[PDB]
């Protein structure tokens, strides 16, 4: 049946029913940093995210989003590689079922234990299923997590976790603050690519920060503790739930910093 992250349903299977998984902008990619060209015309980033109102966060199957209201310029990203304004819709986490695995893009071919995605929309598109067609419909700012000390502004998420153990399942999640996840530092690459799931349409100028945040070792246990399946179906554990890093084809990744 459906696309997953099985070996018979993962990402080497998904080019039969998205056959752009194979296309000229595929994410996620390795981050050669010696080849990266600094650009000082790349400008800093702007993340605006003092009124971001969070609504509820849900197990989909294949992540947990803590989806945001959207429907006023609340939490946005601006700046860096971008025109225009682009607003927070939700984030979610792609990660491992060890700690030596679990982000999506690599740091000359190292692996992170997890990778936290921010996604927003170009408002100029009105909504986010306009966007998500358009080349330049999607900004994703992207975040490594390395295991050591806890991150306090993660800690909400992961004890909300319990209730939301499968597939399906929601849970109300008011007042979070997601600037409590963020590194202290700004400094980023950025490229042209795509969603990194089905149906990986080429819609994402992708922003990846350098500095990755730590969490604990318990806040990504609590991780592994979710499950893919739905109530009463087989329990299986949502872990590696990330796609392997893709051909860079004939793109340049840019440095915001030497
Ligand atoms: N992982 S990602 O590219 O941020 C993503 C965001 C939204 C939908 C599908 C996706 F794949
Ligand atoms: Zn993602």
């Amino acid at each position: 049946h459906h696309w997953g992250y099985g070996k018979h349903n993962g990402p080497e299977h998904w080019h039969k029913d998205f056959p752009i998984a194979k296309g000229e902008r595929q994410s996620p990619v390795d981050i050669d940093t010696h080849t990266a060209k600094y650009d000082p015309s790349l400008k800093p980033l702007s993340v605006s995210y003092d009124q971001a109102t969070s609504l509820r966060i849900l197990n989909n199957g294949h992540a947990f989003n803590v989806e945001f209201d959207d429907s006023q310029d609340k939490a946005v990203l601006k700046g860096g590689p971008l025109d225009g304004t682009y607003r927070l819709i939700q984030f979610h986490f792609h990660w491992g079922s060890l700690d030596g695995q679990g982000s999506e893009h690599t740091v000359d071919k190292k692996k992170y234990a997890a990778e936290l995605h921010l996604v927003h929309w170009n408002t100029k598109y009105g909504d986010f299923g306009k966007a998500v067609q358009q080349p330049d419909g999607l900004a994703v700012l992207g975040i490594f997590l390395k295991v050591g000390s806890a991150k306090p502004g993660l800690q909400k998420v992961v004890d909300v976790l319990d209730s939301i153990k499968t597939k399906g399942k929601s849970a109300d999640f008011t007042n979070f603050d997601p600037r409590g996840l963020l590194p202290e530092s700004l400094d980023y690459w950025t490229y042209p690519g795509s969603l990194t799931t089905p149906p990986l349409l080429e819609c994402v100028t992708w922003i990846v920060l350098k500095e990755p945040i730590s969490v604990s070792s318990e806040q990504v246990l609590k991780f592994r503790k979710l499950n893919f399946n739905g109530e009463g179906e087989p329990e299986e554990l949502m872990v590696d739930n990330w796609r392997p890093a893709q051909p860079l084809k004939n793109r340049q990744i840019k440095a915001s910093f030497k």
